[PDB]
């Protein structure tokens, strides 16, 4: 765990300002990674970092494979890297692996998001930026479609899909099937944005038998309407021709130059589309089609969180903390890429009548309930089983399954480990 100098501690520009080593900052971005970036690239971040600790070194490795790279080396519980973005794991193990960088009550003082990667009091990761849950649109193709007011619920979604279909040449929802966590990125939306409740995660999720069935007070809402959502796209032909072959490279500039309508992404991925063709004030970002008794609700999360390796020297750990510090407080990361930034100090108007929510803590004694019955279920809801979702877009397509029952197929092992915890 720490070494006695806590996040709160670090005085920027005075604390290890006598330090020389080099740290191993593993991370997603593999774009930042090139030189060819359109934006601020890591190279130029570390170059401004430099100015104020010109004798910390950063050596920054990237994986386009993130999420499976980094959890294996997590596992092999060695010294090989200093920060990583906090892949999924349970929050149970963050004391085998991560450093905390102090107490949550006192970093809620300092930061947003204090206790989403905490367990007993400690917090041990600090989102690099907070992203909203919303889809990324075309505003061009919108138009051309003749679409006036955007869409608020799922029905009016497929009406205007169908309009893209019918009057643009844009592909009107693109899966992005291959990458995992394209897919994954589905459960973003099935809590906080399609019920309205900031507890629905954390405490009505797992002690509900059956949570992915239809709401049959409110069949437009909770998570049978989104996935329902993408259900019906693939189904009814709104989305790419070839899902086997989606490329999310080439997706950015796709949108950029109109070939694409929408993508369901988190707000992160505005200014990568933005930047990847000559047509950014065509990019903009809308809710996700769900109202909520009158009103629409967008989740505010962390994007990836930094974790430092809990196995490195007391010195390696501190110039870790301290790179993590200047990241959040210094560099401006979260903005220029499109969030909100996490030092506790106005958006789209696309959104100026959402309620943004957060999700509340579980009960006392019940804050491992939802990871022990999600990893019974082995549904991953929220951690990027992926593959669950590219089960829906497969069977959609062969048309062999109705979403009713993929829903109960997930309802029936959801079932089991909600009895079962
Ligand atoms: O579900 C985990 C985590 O996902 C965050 O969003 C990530 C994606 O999961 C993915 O790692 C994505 O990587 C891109 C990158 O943005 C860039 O496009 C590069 O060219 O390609 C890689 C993929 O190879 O980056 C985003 C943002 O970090 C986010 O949704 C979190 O809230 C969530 O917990
Ligand atoms: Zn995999
Ligand atoms: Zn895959
Ligand atoms: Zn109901
Ligand atoms: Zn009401
Ligand atoms: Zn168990
Ligand atoms: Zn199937
Ligand atoms: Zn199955
Ligand atoms: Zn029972
Ligand atoms: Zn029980």
């Amino acid at each position: 765990n720490k070494t006695g100098i806590t996040y709160p501690e670090i005085k920027l520009g005075e604390t290890g300002k006598d330090i020389k080593t080099t740290i191993t900052f593993m991370n997603n971005r593999t774009d930042m990674n090139l030189d060819t970036y359109p934006g601020k690239n890591w190279k130029s971040y570390i170059e401004d970092f430099n100015k104020m600790y010109p004798n910390i070194t950063v050596k920054v490795q990237t994986d386009s494979n993130y999420a499976d790279s980094a959890l294996t080396r997590l596992q092999a519980n060695n010294d090989s890297w200093d920060i990583m973005m906090i892949p999924a794991v349970d929050k149970s193990e963050f004391s085998n692996y991560f450093v905390p960088y102090g107490e949550t009550s006192e970093m809620e003082k300092v930061i947003k998001l204090a206790d989403e990667k905490a367990y007993d009091g400690q917090t041990y990761g600090i989102a690099n930026n907070g992203v909203t849950a919303g889809i990324v649109y075309n505003k061009k193709v919108f138009e051309e479609a003749g679409i006036k007011e955007l869409p608020k619920t799922p029905e009016e979604f497929q009406a205007d899909l169908k309009l893209i279909k019918e009057k643009t040449k844009a592909v009107p929802l693109y899966t992005n099937f291959v990458e995992d966590w394209a897919m994954g990125a589905w459960d973003q939306y099935i809590a906080g944005n399609a019920t309205g409740d900031p507890k629905f995660m954390n405490q009505v999720l797992p002690t509900t038998k059956e949570p992915f069935k239809k709401d049959a007070s409110a069949p437009d809402t909770h998570p049978y309407a989104v996935y329902k959502t993408l259900y019906d796209a693939v189904a009814n032909g709104y989305t790419e021709e070839d899902y086997s072959t989606t490329d999310w490279e080439s997706s950015k500039g796709k949108m950029n130059n109109g070939e694409i309508a929408t993508m369901v992404l988190g707000a992160w991925a505005v200014p990568q589309m933005k930047q990847a063709g000559d047509h950014p004030d065509d990019i903009g970002y809308m809710p996700f089609p769900i109202t909520v008794d009158g009103k629409q609700y967008a989740t505010i999360a962390g994007d990836y969180s930094y974790g430092i390796n809990k196995n490195i020297s007391k010195e390696k750990q501190e110039a870790s903390m301290i790179f993590v510090k200047w990241m959040t407080e210094d560099s401006g990361f979260a903005k220029n890429e499109g969030g909100i930034p996490i030092k506790a100090d106005e958006t789209y108007e696309t959104f100026s009548d959402v309620e943004l929510i957060t999700d509340a803590p579980a009960k006392e004694g019940q804050e491992d309930l939802l990871a022990n019955v999600n990893s019974d279920s082995e549904l991953g809801i929220n951690n990027g089983n992926g593959k669950k979702i590219q089960d829906i877009v497969v069977d959609a397509a062969n048309r062999t399954r109705t979403i009713d029952q993929i829903m109960d197929e997930w309802n029936q092992k959801w079932a089991k480990a909600v009895e079962d915890n």
